[PDB]
């Protein structure tokens, strides 16, 4: 009866609250995908808890083993009834899960720290002076990975054989990196994430550029959960009645820092 | 054998070709949709015919006679197997009909004479000098229809009761009157549109403000079609492939006049 959601700690759409050490269960969280899991449950009429997925990791297939990790994998195998996650939907997830309609559009971006003399990919894939990585096991670097597209490719030649690599375990991690390492590394990742932190103290990066693509993140349910229809449904009600944009602004810029 | 793709005469997403009486069958067509539809049918691997949607409409529901119209229609009647258009993915259509994940995002915009004084929604719902409106029979009237937002609420109510009428029956129909107002009308319809009409000879419009929404368009399908699922990742395959980003910029900045 209560449903398992698998989610992933990542800001600021799922944060330990202040005092969360002394708190249990979803009281635990706050953040915009803790707001929404607790919207939908309330329009699929379902009890649910939280669950931090235990790899930290958004879903990739190891290539020799076939097995999925992070939250995609606890939906491919049943340990999760729903993932509300900021999780992008691409084509080689939509093979092994199902997404609602998308909650979120956003783009891969680069994020620098402020004064860094680079305005686009193109910048960055012409020169060496300025490192840039991407999370691992997501769909940035997937797409890096992918791309046939010149500067891309370029892009990814750099840092797939870089020394020291340039892949965190961690979007805060690279943000770290970023602010840490004087304009000299620049981090690849969606433009949500960076908008966020573009509103964060010490307010020293920025987002610069357009973004790389367009697409989205949806709310995933194993292939053909009954849960699929109504959860679908519920982010599009959402999203017309207002309240996803409500969602984005209190968690982004209703408290903005910058 | 052969599918029928319903779809719509709405630049720059299906057009008559220059010469179009001298040709027949889908080369009397193009534009983006045209070879969104020529790229879907080859990763699906069917043949098929475009027809243009008898009524002209994008489709809503007789609130009395409770028939669609429109592509929406054509699809729940049986009489198109797909619909290749710019249609927006709403709750009331998906529930009864299936839209692929989207290939185009997009929001209501407001489309100006250029020199109107006139920057966002809020301006223009409190004054009465310049007149506005919406296509009729489509998602952005009934936006604002169902809308529970003040301003928006506002706009609908003037609009409603408008004399003469401010809802066109076309999206050319509504620039052209903005055209011709001498600024004293503005036009609220899709970014997409919008920015479209804004790179068009003789440049005398422009977009004004943010998007009021943020949603997306999706091929769509009879409910519960065995065409859906190959369509859904035809699209996310074009899109991670950066094709879609290829024919946007083909169809609406490539050869911009303005
Ligand atoms: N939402 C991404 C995870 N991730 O977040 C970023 O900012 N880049 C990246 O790969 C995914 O679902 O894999
Ligand atoms: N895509 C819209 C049609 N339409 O185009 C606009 O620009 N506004 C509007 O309502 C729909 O599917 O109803
Ligand atoms: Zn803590
Ligand atoms: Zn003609």
């Amino acid at each position: 009866r209560t449903i398992v959601v698998t989610t992933i700690l990542e800001s600021p759409y799922v944060m330990y609250k202040k005092n969360h050490e002394q708190l249990e269960g979803n009281e635990r969280y706050e953040g915009y995908c803790v707001d929404l899991a607790y919207e939908i449950a309330k329009h699929v009429r379902i009890k649910y808890k939280l669950s931090i997925v235990g790899d930290g990791k958004y879903g990739a297939r190891d290539p020799e083993t076939k097995i999925w990790n992070g939250m995609v994998g606890e939906l491919v195998y049943g340990r999760a009834d729903i993932a509300v996650a900021p999780l992008t939907i691409t084509l080689v997830r939509e093979e092994v899960i199902d997404f609602s309609k998308p909650f979120m559009s956003l783009g891969i971006s680069i994020m620098i720290k402020k004064g860094t003399p680079i305005e686009s990919a193109e910048d960055l894939a012409k020169q060496t002076e300025i490192a840039y990585g991407t999370l691992a096991s997501g769909s940035t670097k997937e797409f890096f990975r992918r791309s046939k597209i010149a500067v891309y490719e370029k892009m990814w030649s750099y840092m797939k054989s870089a020394e020291p690599s340039v892949f965190t375990k961690t979007t805060a991690d690279g943000v770290a990196r970023v602010r840490k390492s004087k304009g000299k590394f620049a981090f690849l990742l969606e433009s949500t994430m960076n908008e966020y932190i573009e509103q964060r103290k010490p307010c020293d990066t920025m987002k610069v550029g357009g973004n790389l693509d367009s697409k989205g993140y949806g709310v995933a349910t194993p292939k053909g959960s009954a849960l699929g229809n109504a959860v679908n449904l519920a982010v599009l009600k959402l999203n017309e009645q207002g309240l996803l944009d409500k969602l984005k602004n209190k968690w982004w810029y209703d408290k903005g820092e910058c």
